[PDB]
């Protein structure tokens, strides 16, 4: 239909060059996709009820943040107890319950060379809580990772680091830091103190390309919606720096005082998802994928194969979702890497993988509960199923839709090889 | 994994080439081809490759379509040609490392209006004795080709029509007569005595142009290398327009009186077998696939979703093939439409599909004549397995080697919706 | 490398790595934000004009000249506020202000005055107050009008007649700032000098989610009309109080120029703020970083591409200048210009270069702040009897300030545009010259 | 009608497959023929009266093949390409120039051989304007040929034949030292394999338009027409293709110098080459010839590149370029413009040896000098502008680049001017 076509900016899409595509930007254009990228919120005092949370989760939190700067060890496991409690009050529907991750931040090694005595003390207290992820402050170096995933023990291995650039010397060895972390955020806060404040959107656009490149999670933080903290609405630069980072290629945005001690954290993260979805549908998919494409080395690895026949499966038909099965999250990062337009919906078993894909921008995590099936292929296929009808109940997919099924010729994670087209029926 | 040695061949580095000027720079004679040759050779047969010894001979060096000129000779003539070529051909059946299908395509005399006496009784000799193509001369207008398709009585719809375009009319009209018809051949001889000399070139890169943007198969014929008629090698400008109708974008390239009547026919088709293979291996895939996937309307068919992933993934992963299960050919066409570099290998049934698969570039066709199993998803695994298997045989695989294969969701023709990676054991 | 080798090898690995050199010479955009370095400082000259908006913290002789130093190139009087008497005495204390560097004509800057209307209001189109507003402008030679809430066409018109027949030179800058603006942008771009961005009405118009895709639209349409677009409001509010601005007040800055602004504005950080000075240098500061990550290659390519071929001789030799720039480095493009349009045009297309626009008309020289990267000169000379002789010393006075100013040294090329004869509309001239 | 003629649909495309799509056999060519085409001399095309039939057929250079004949049967065929060339003289704003080249005999079995320093002396001797060096496999072997010419040679271009394996794999070295290269696909089809030439071809060709040097493309391009009126199909499309592939010029051997039908294959080359000059796809090729060229601070090639930019911005009939060697002309010839490239020179040596680039069409000028500079220099403008119209190359209301320089004398131009005509 015509309609189809006049929605989630398609006109501005279809355009030959990205300045067409700017003059083509209508404000009647109305998004439809599911927003696809990650809000990370910080707990506080204004976020800590347990009824305040559930409406953080019905708003589009995805990531709680425990900022390890502030409180004791107490205060954090009642956070966390808070945080859960609030999250499972959903699990009595399991085709619309929402998995929401738990990011440790730590406070630092304030004068230090390397990690502090308490941040061995707080990363052990992450590892027996069962964090899903850690934000490790001043990451100047590989060897600072090392030392957090030493910390972490033989238990935490399973826990993604996402290492913060804060100070000129992060900046200057991001590429070996990068590469032995899960991902980058991009700390503008203590950039901006370290570094000549007109500089730090350099550094930013300069990480966001480097880890779009490596296929590696990329937040932006801090000051993002400030006013927000005192005010009903934001100022214009404010949604203008949180549009900018979405089409920048950030995999998350995050709320620091909006959520931790504001007074409207509810408002903040309704805020960020309401750009959030404006500059996706924004995104000028021809050429960044055009340049994904281009710039990601050949593979032999059959995972990272399917992936890219499945983003360029679902551009082909404008499919409304790509449904992947995945253990680990892995294969659903591979087809996050490639930017699709449709939504990486990730059907998983795994508590801790649906709450770590939030850090993918586009996967949508869903936490399958049943016990498996005696035939394999009818597990899988249950499995696709589930994927199918929580998309339906959400508002992803309708009867007529085409979708992707992405799955693996046998159980078990790194087997990924199959790409096949579905009609929703 | 794969060597230095594997990225100097084929012209790989000219292949990685940011523009079409540094891809020319980089063309290397030293730079040896290794994939199988993909543009079909089509001989015509007359005194001077008529015999059974002869054809054989022929096809040992790549002849893979037998072309009946019916402007000459009698109905009795061209079956006893048919009978010796279908002899020649069965002489390797019992050898699966030389056995190779071969189409049989009947060249019309000509129109008079529209449809001749002479041609309505051609045209039935052709469906009486199974010909697989017909070669439509002086093609002006779609009622034209409906002429001929009404001709093919109640038994050879099946049978493919290329259009001759042969005149101004031809050329005007081309875009009514490529919808009606399965493909084209540019009749360069006519042409270039109905139109000036000096145009022939622009009518041929136009067409291949508009063929390969349909997905429709477009021949290149006449006077290829006319000098061999009497020379035992060809003069520089007609190894040139081989190479440059390859590199065009023709699907098939074709010898009149050099097979026909020539005193060197064998050495013509090897001379077209080893232009062709240096050519391939110098089409600049990376601006033709972005174009061909550009110019290509989005597509709700299945096939054509499977074909454009699976040709996106062997190029990631360098695949050495594409295993195909087709019963008509189309999702070998499909596949074929978007110009892999991967040899497209298609299991069929079908002998007609098998000797017709030939019209479109990189298709390698083998016959399969198992007896069907009962359960449907082994007789699949049966088909694939003698695809990797006649591919190891015919230097195509070698375990280690990735490969992509496409089949359906269920029998019959229509449903193809799969696409696999899979790593040769 | 082989494309740049030579004049690595000229200009020295210093001179590549400096302005985001590395990153303008990247193959994709992608590969263009990998290569963005802090450590690339820029060099080039301010490109972006920064209007401030006049008032109790910016009406002082002393204090406008610190603002001038600091970079504001266009004032601001805000008619929403203040009377008739008020506005007229801050024109004076910017004009002596403007006029205290003028006994230097080497190095004098000129400072452009803009009107900005109180708007219709509730009614549906020029409101009383507007008509004698705009009468006072005229009166008192604005170079420009920023004319509140134009919604079609004949709004501009309104405008265009009260300022009546002596104020036909005036810039008329149309602000948008509703949904019926937007969705008549083309109408009233076709008959508008320019547009402004009002986002703060927009934001109140339209859901404010939806503000920076009618942005980044109509900065898109003015780079393709050529005609200039001004970026405003909140850009740095929070350096009202305070003296550093948030991450998202310096992001929405350098946001604004990538996008393709050719002005940004500071409203109640220089009208009324404890830091206007600070501000002003914040805008000039975050501006020159981003100027320099402009990804020109995809730009100028975009900009022919989209561009329709042209028969004017001024548009044909602007886009020759621009190119024989970009293939030698060029330090400027200096342009001899009666009106400023032989300097939009250069303008339109991006340069890197700074153009120096040379000009004998005082209104012309602060009217074209409105275009990015053209730095004007006024030249106060009478004219010479020979008129090759005139065109010449005006070319050499662009050369002489350029090299007292510092965007020129010798061993620079610079590209020089003139005409065939004297007026207005006849340039058609570009010539390669050796900086001596 | 102007957009529909010159391929100009096609010109217009977003991609080179829809380019493709869009060649039109009805779209008729209407710039002049840029590809120069060099015809062999010999018993076929030797006599004063053949002669003018050939430079009016399109003949641009004369090829002398050094392989055959005594020095007393070349002296002869210089003196009767002269006479016929002289003859046109009479008419100043149609005159047109011809090349003389000495194609070498070779080393045989041996560097430069005792016959070719010979040969190359005799070619000063009689003022040839280019040596076609063959068998070049080295920089060595070029700095020989140079040698051999002596110091009253230095003028001479000095185009290097590819005949082999080691000059394909030498090449760089090769383009370096020379003014161009001949693609001998004889001799390099007998020494490499026959499937391989084309390779080879589109590598130099390549190479060479990135260089902004000439490159020649040689040998069979039509010869059936030796015996026959009409080439083949492979043969115009041969010589369709070598312009495609970015050949400065095209070349007839037996089919001028002992076939049956010399002038109809001179013929035949013009009509090709203006057909498939139109079907360029420039939105492409300027692109990435842009791209690839070298940032410079020399004027001359600031000037050319910001010339050929201004040139496609308007559509302009032409660029009209005062040059005292060709170096200005060959500088806007590397870019390939669409408009032609008029150059107006003093130097009878540089208006024949510009043939060698592209689309340079050399006026040679012989109007009385102006005694202020710059007024000489305005007059040598209006007699590009005069030819331009005589010819069918301008019209009234069209738009024309100047590139002029800013002093007398070679290495100054710097100055780029957009002139309407009358
Ligand atoms: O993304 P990961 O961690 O590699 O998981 C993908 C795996 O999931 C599957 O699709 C389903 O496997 P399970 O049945 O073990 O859940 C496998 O075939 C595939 O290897
Ligand atoms: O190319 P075609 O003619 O559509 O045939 C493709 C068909 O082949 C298959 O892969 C195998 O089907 P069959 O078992 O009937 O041969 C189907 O699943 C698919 O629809
Ligand atoms: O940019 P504008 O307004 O067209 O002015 C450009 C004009 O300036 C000149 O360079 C100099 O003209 P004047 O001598 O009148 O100042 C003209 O040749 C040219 O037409
Ligand atoms: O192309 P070349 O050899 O550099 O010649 C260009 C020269 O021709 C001119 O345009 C005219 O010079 P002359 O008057 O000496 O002929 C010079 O200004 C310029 O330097
Ligand atoms: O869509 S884009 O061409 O323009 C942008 C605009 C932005 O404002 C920000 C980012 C992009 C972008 C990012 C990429 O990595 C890329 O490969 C392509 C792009
Ligand atoms: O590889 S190409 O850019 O250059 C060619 C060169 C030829 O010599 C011939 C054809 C092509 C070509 C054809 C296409 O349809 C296309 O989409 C792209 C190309
Ligand atoms: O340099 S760009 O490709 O990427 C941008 C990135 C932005 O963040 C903003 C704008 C652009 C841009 C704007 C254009 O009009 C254009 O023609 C090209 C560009
Ligand atoms: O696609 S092109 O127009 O772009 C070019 C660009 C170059 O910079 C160089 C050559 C070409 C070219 C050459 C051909 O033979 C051809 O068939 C097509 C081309
Ligand atoms: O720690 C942080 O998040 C920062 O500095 O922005
Ligand atoms: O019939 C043919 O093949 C022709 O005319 O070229
Ligand atoms: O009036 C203004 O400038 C606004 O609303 O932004
Ligand atoms: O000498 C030549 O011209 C050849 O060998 O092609
Ligand atoms: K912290
Ligand atoms: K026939
Ligand atoms: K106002
Ligand atoms: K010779
Ligand atoms: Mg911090
Ligand atoms: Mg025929
Ligand atoms: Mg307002
Ligand atoms: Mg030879």
């Amino acid at each position: 239909g015509t309609a189809f076509f006049q929605q989630q900016q398609l006109p501005a899409a279809m355009a030959d060059t990205f300045l067409e595509h700017l003059c083509l930007l209508d404000i009647d254009s109305e998004p439809v996709a599911a927003r696809s990228t990650s809000i990370i919120a910080t707990i506080g005092p204004a976020s800590r009820s347990v009824e305040r949370l559930k409406e953080m989760i019905k708003a589009g939190m995805n990531i709680a943040r425990l900022n390890f700067s502030h409180g004791s060890h107490e205060y954090h496991a009642e956070s966390i107890a808070n945080v859960r409690e609030a999250v499972e009050s959903f699990a009595g529907s399991p085709l619309s319950y929402r998995p929401v991750a738990i990011a440790l931040d730590t406070k630092g090694p304030g004068s230090g060379p390397g990690l502090s005595e308490q941040d061995v003390r707080d990363l052990r207290f992450g590892v027996e809580h069962g964090v899903d992820i850690v934000f490790a402050s001043f990451v100047r170096k590989a060897s600072d990772v090392a030392a957090v995933r030493a910390a972490l023990g033989p238990e935490g291995h399973g826990i993604k680091i996402i290492s913060k650039i804060e100070n000129h010397e992060g900046v200057k060895r991001f590429d070996e830091i990068l590469e032995v972390s899960d991902g980058i955020m991009v700390a503008r806060g203590d950039l901006g103190i370290e570094i000549p404040a007109e500089k730090v959107f350099l550094a930013q656009k300069m990480m966001i390309g480097r880890c779009n490149l490596a296929g590696k999670p990329v937040v932006c933080a801090t000051q993002m919606l400030e006013s927000m903290i005192t005010k009903p609405r934001p100022t214009r630069a404010e949604t203008s720096d949180v549009a900018n980072a979405v089409l920048d290629g950030a995999d998350c945005i995050m709320l620091s005082g909006e959520t931790a001690k504001g007074n409207f954290p509810v408002e903040a993260v309704k805020m960020q998802h309401a750009i959030a979805r404006e500059a996706e549908a924004a995104v000028y998919h021809r050429q960044l994928f055009e340049e994904l494409r281009r710039a990601a080395p050949l593979s032999r690895d059959p995972t990272e194969v399917t992936a890219i026949g499945a983003v360029e499966a679902a551009f082909k038909c404008c499919a409304a979702a790509i449904i992947v099965l995945t253990t680990t999250g892995r294969s659903a990062q591979l087809l996050s890497r490639y930017r699709p337009r449709a939504a990486v919906i990730a059907v998983t078993r795994s508590a801790q993988a649906a709450r770590q894909v939030h850090l993918c921008r586009g996967v949508f995590p869903l936490l399958y509960r049943e016990p498996p099936e005696a035939i394999w292929a009818d597990d899988v296929d249950r499995r696709v199923q589930f994927g199918i009808e929580s998309g339906k109940l959400r508002g992803f997919l309708r009867v007529g839709d085409l979708v992707i099924v992405v799955t693996g010729w046998r159980p078990g994670s790194g087997y990924t090889n199959i790409m096949r087209v579905l009609s929703i029926s």
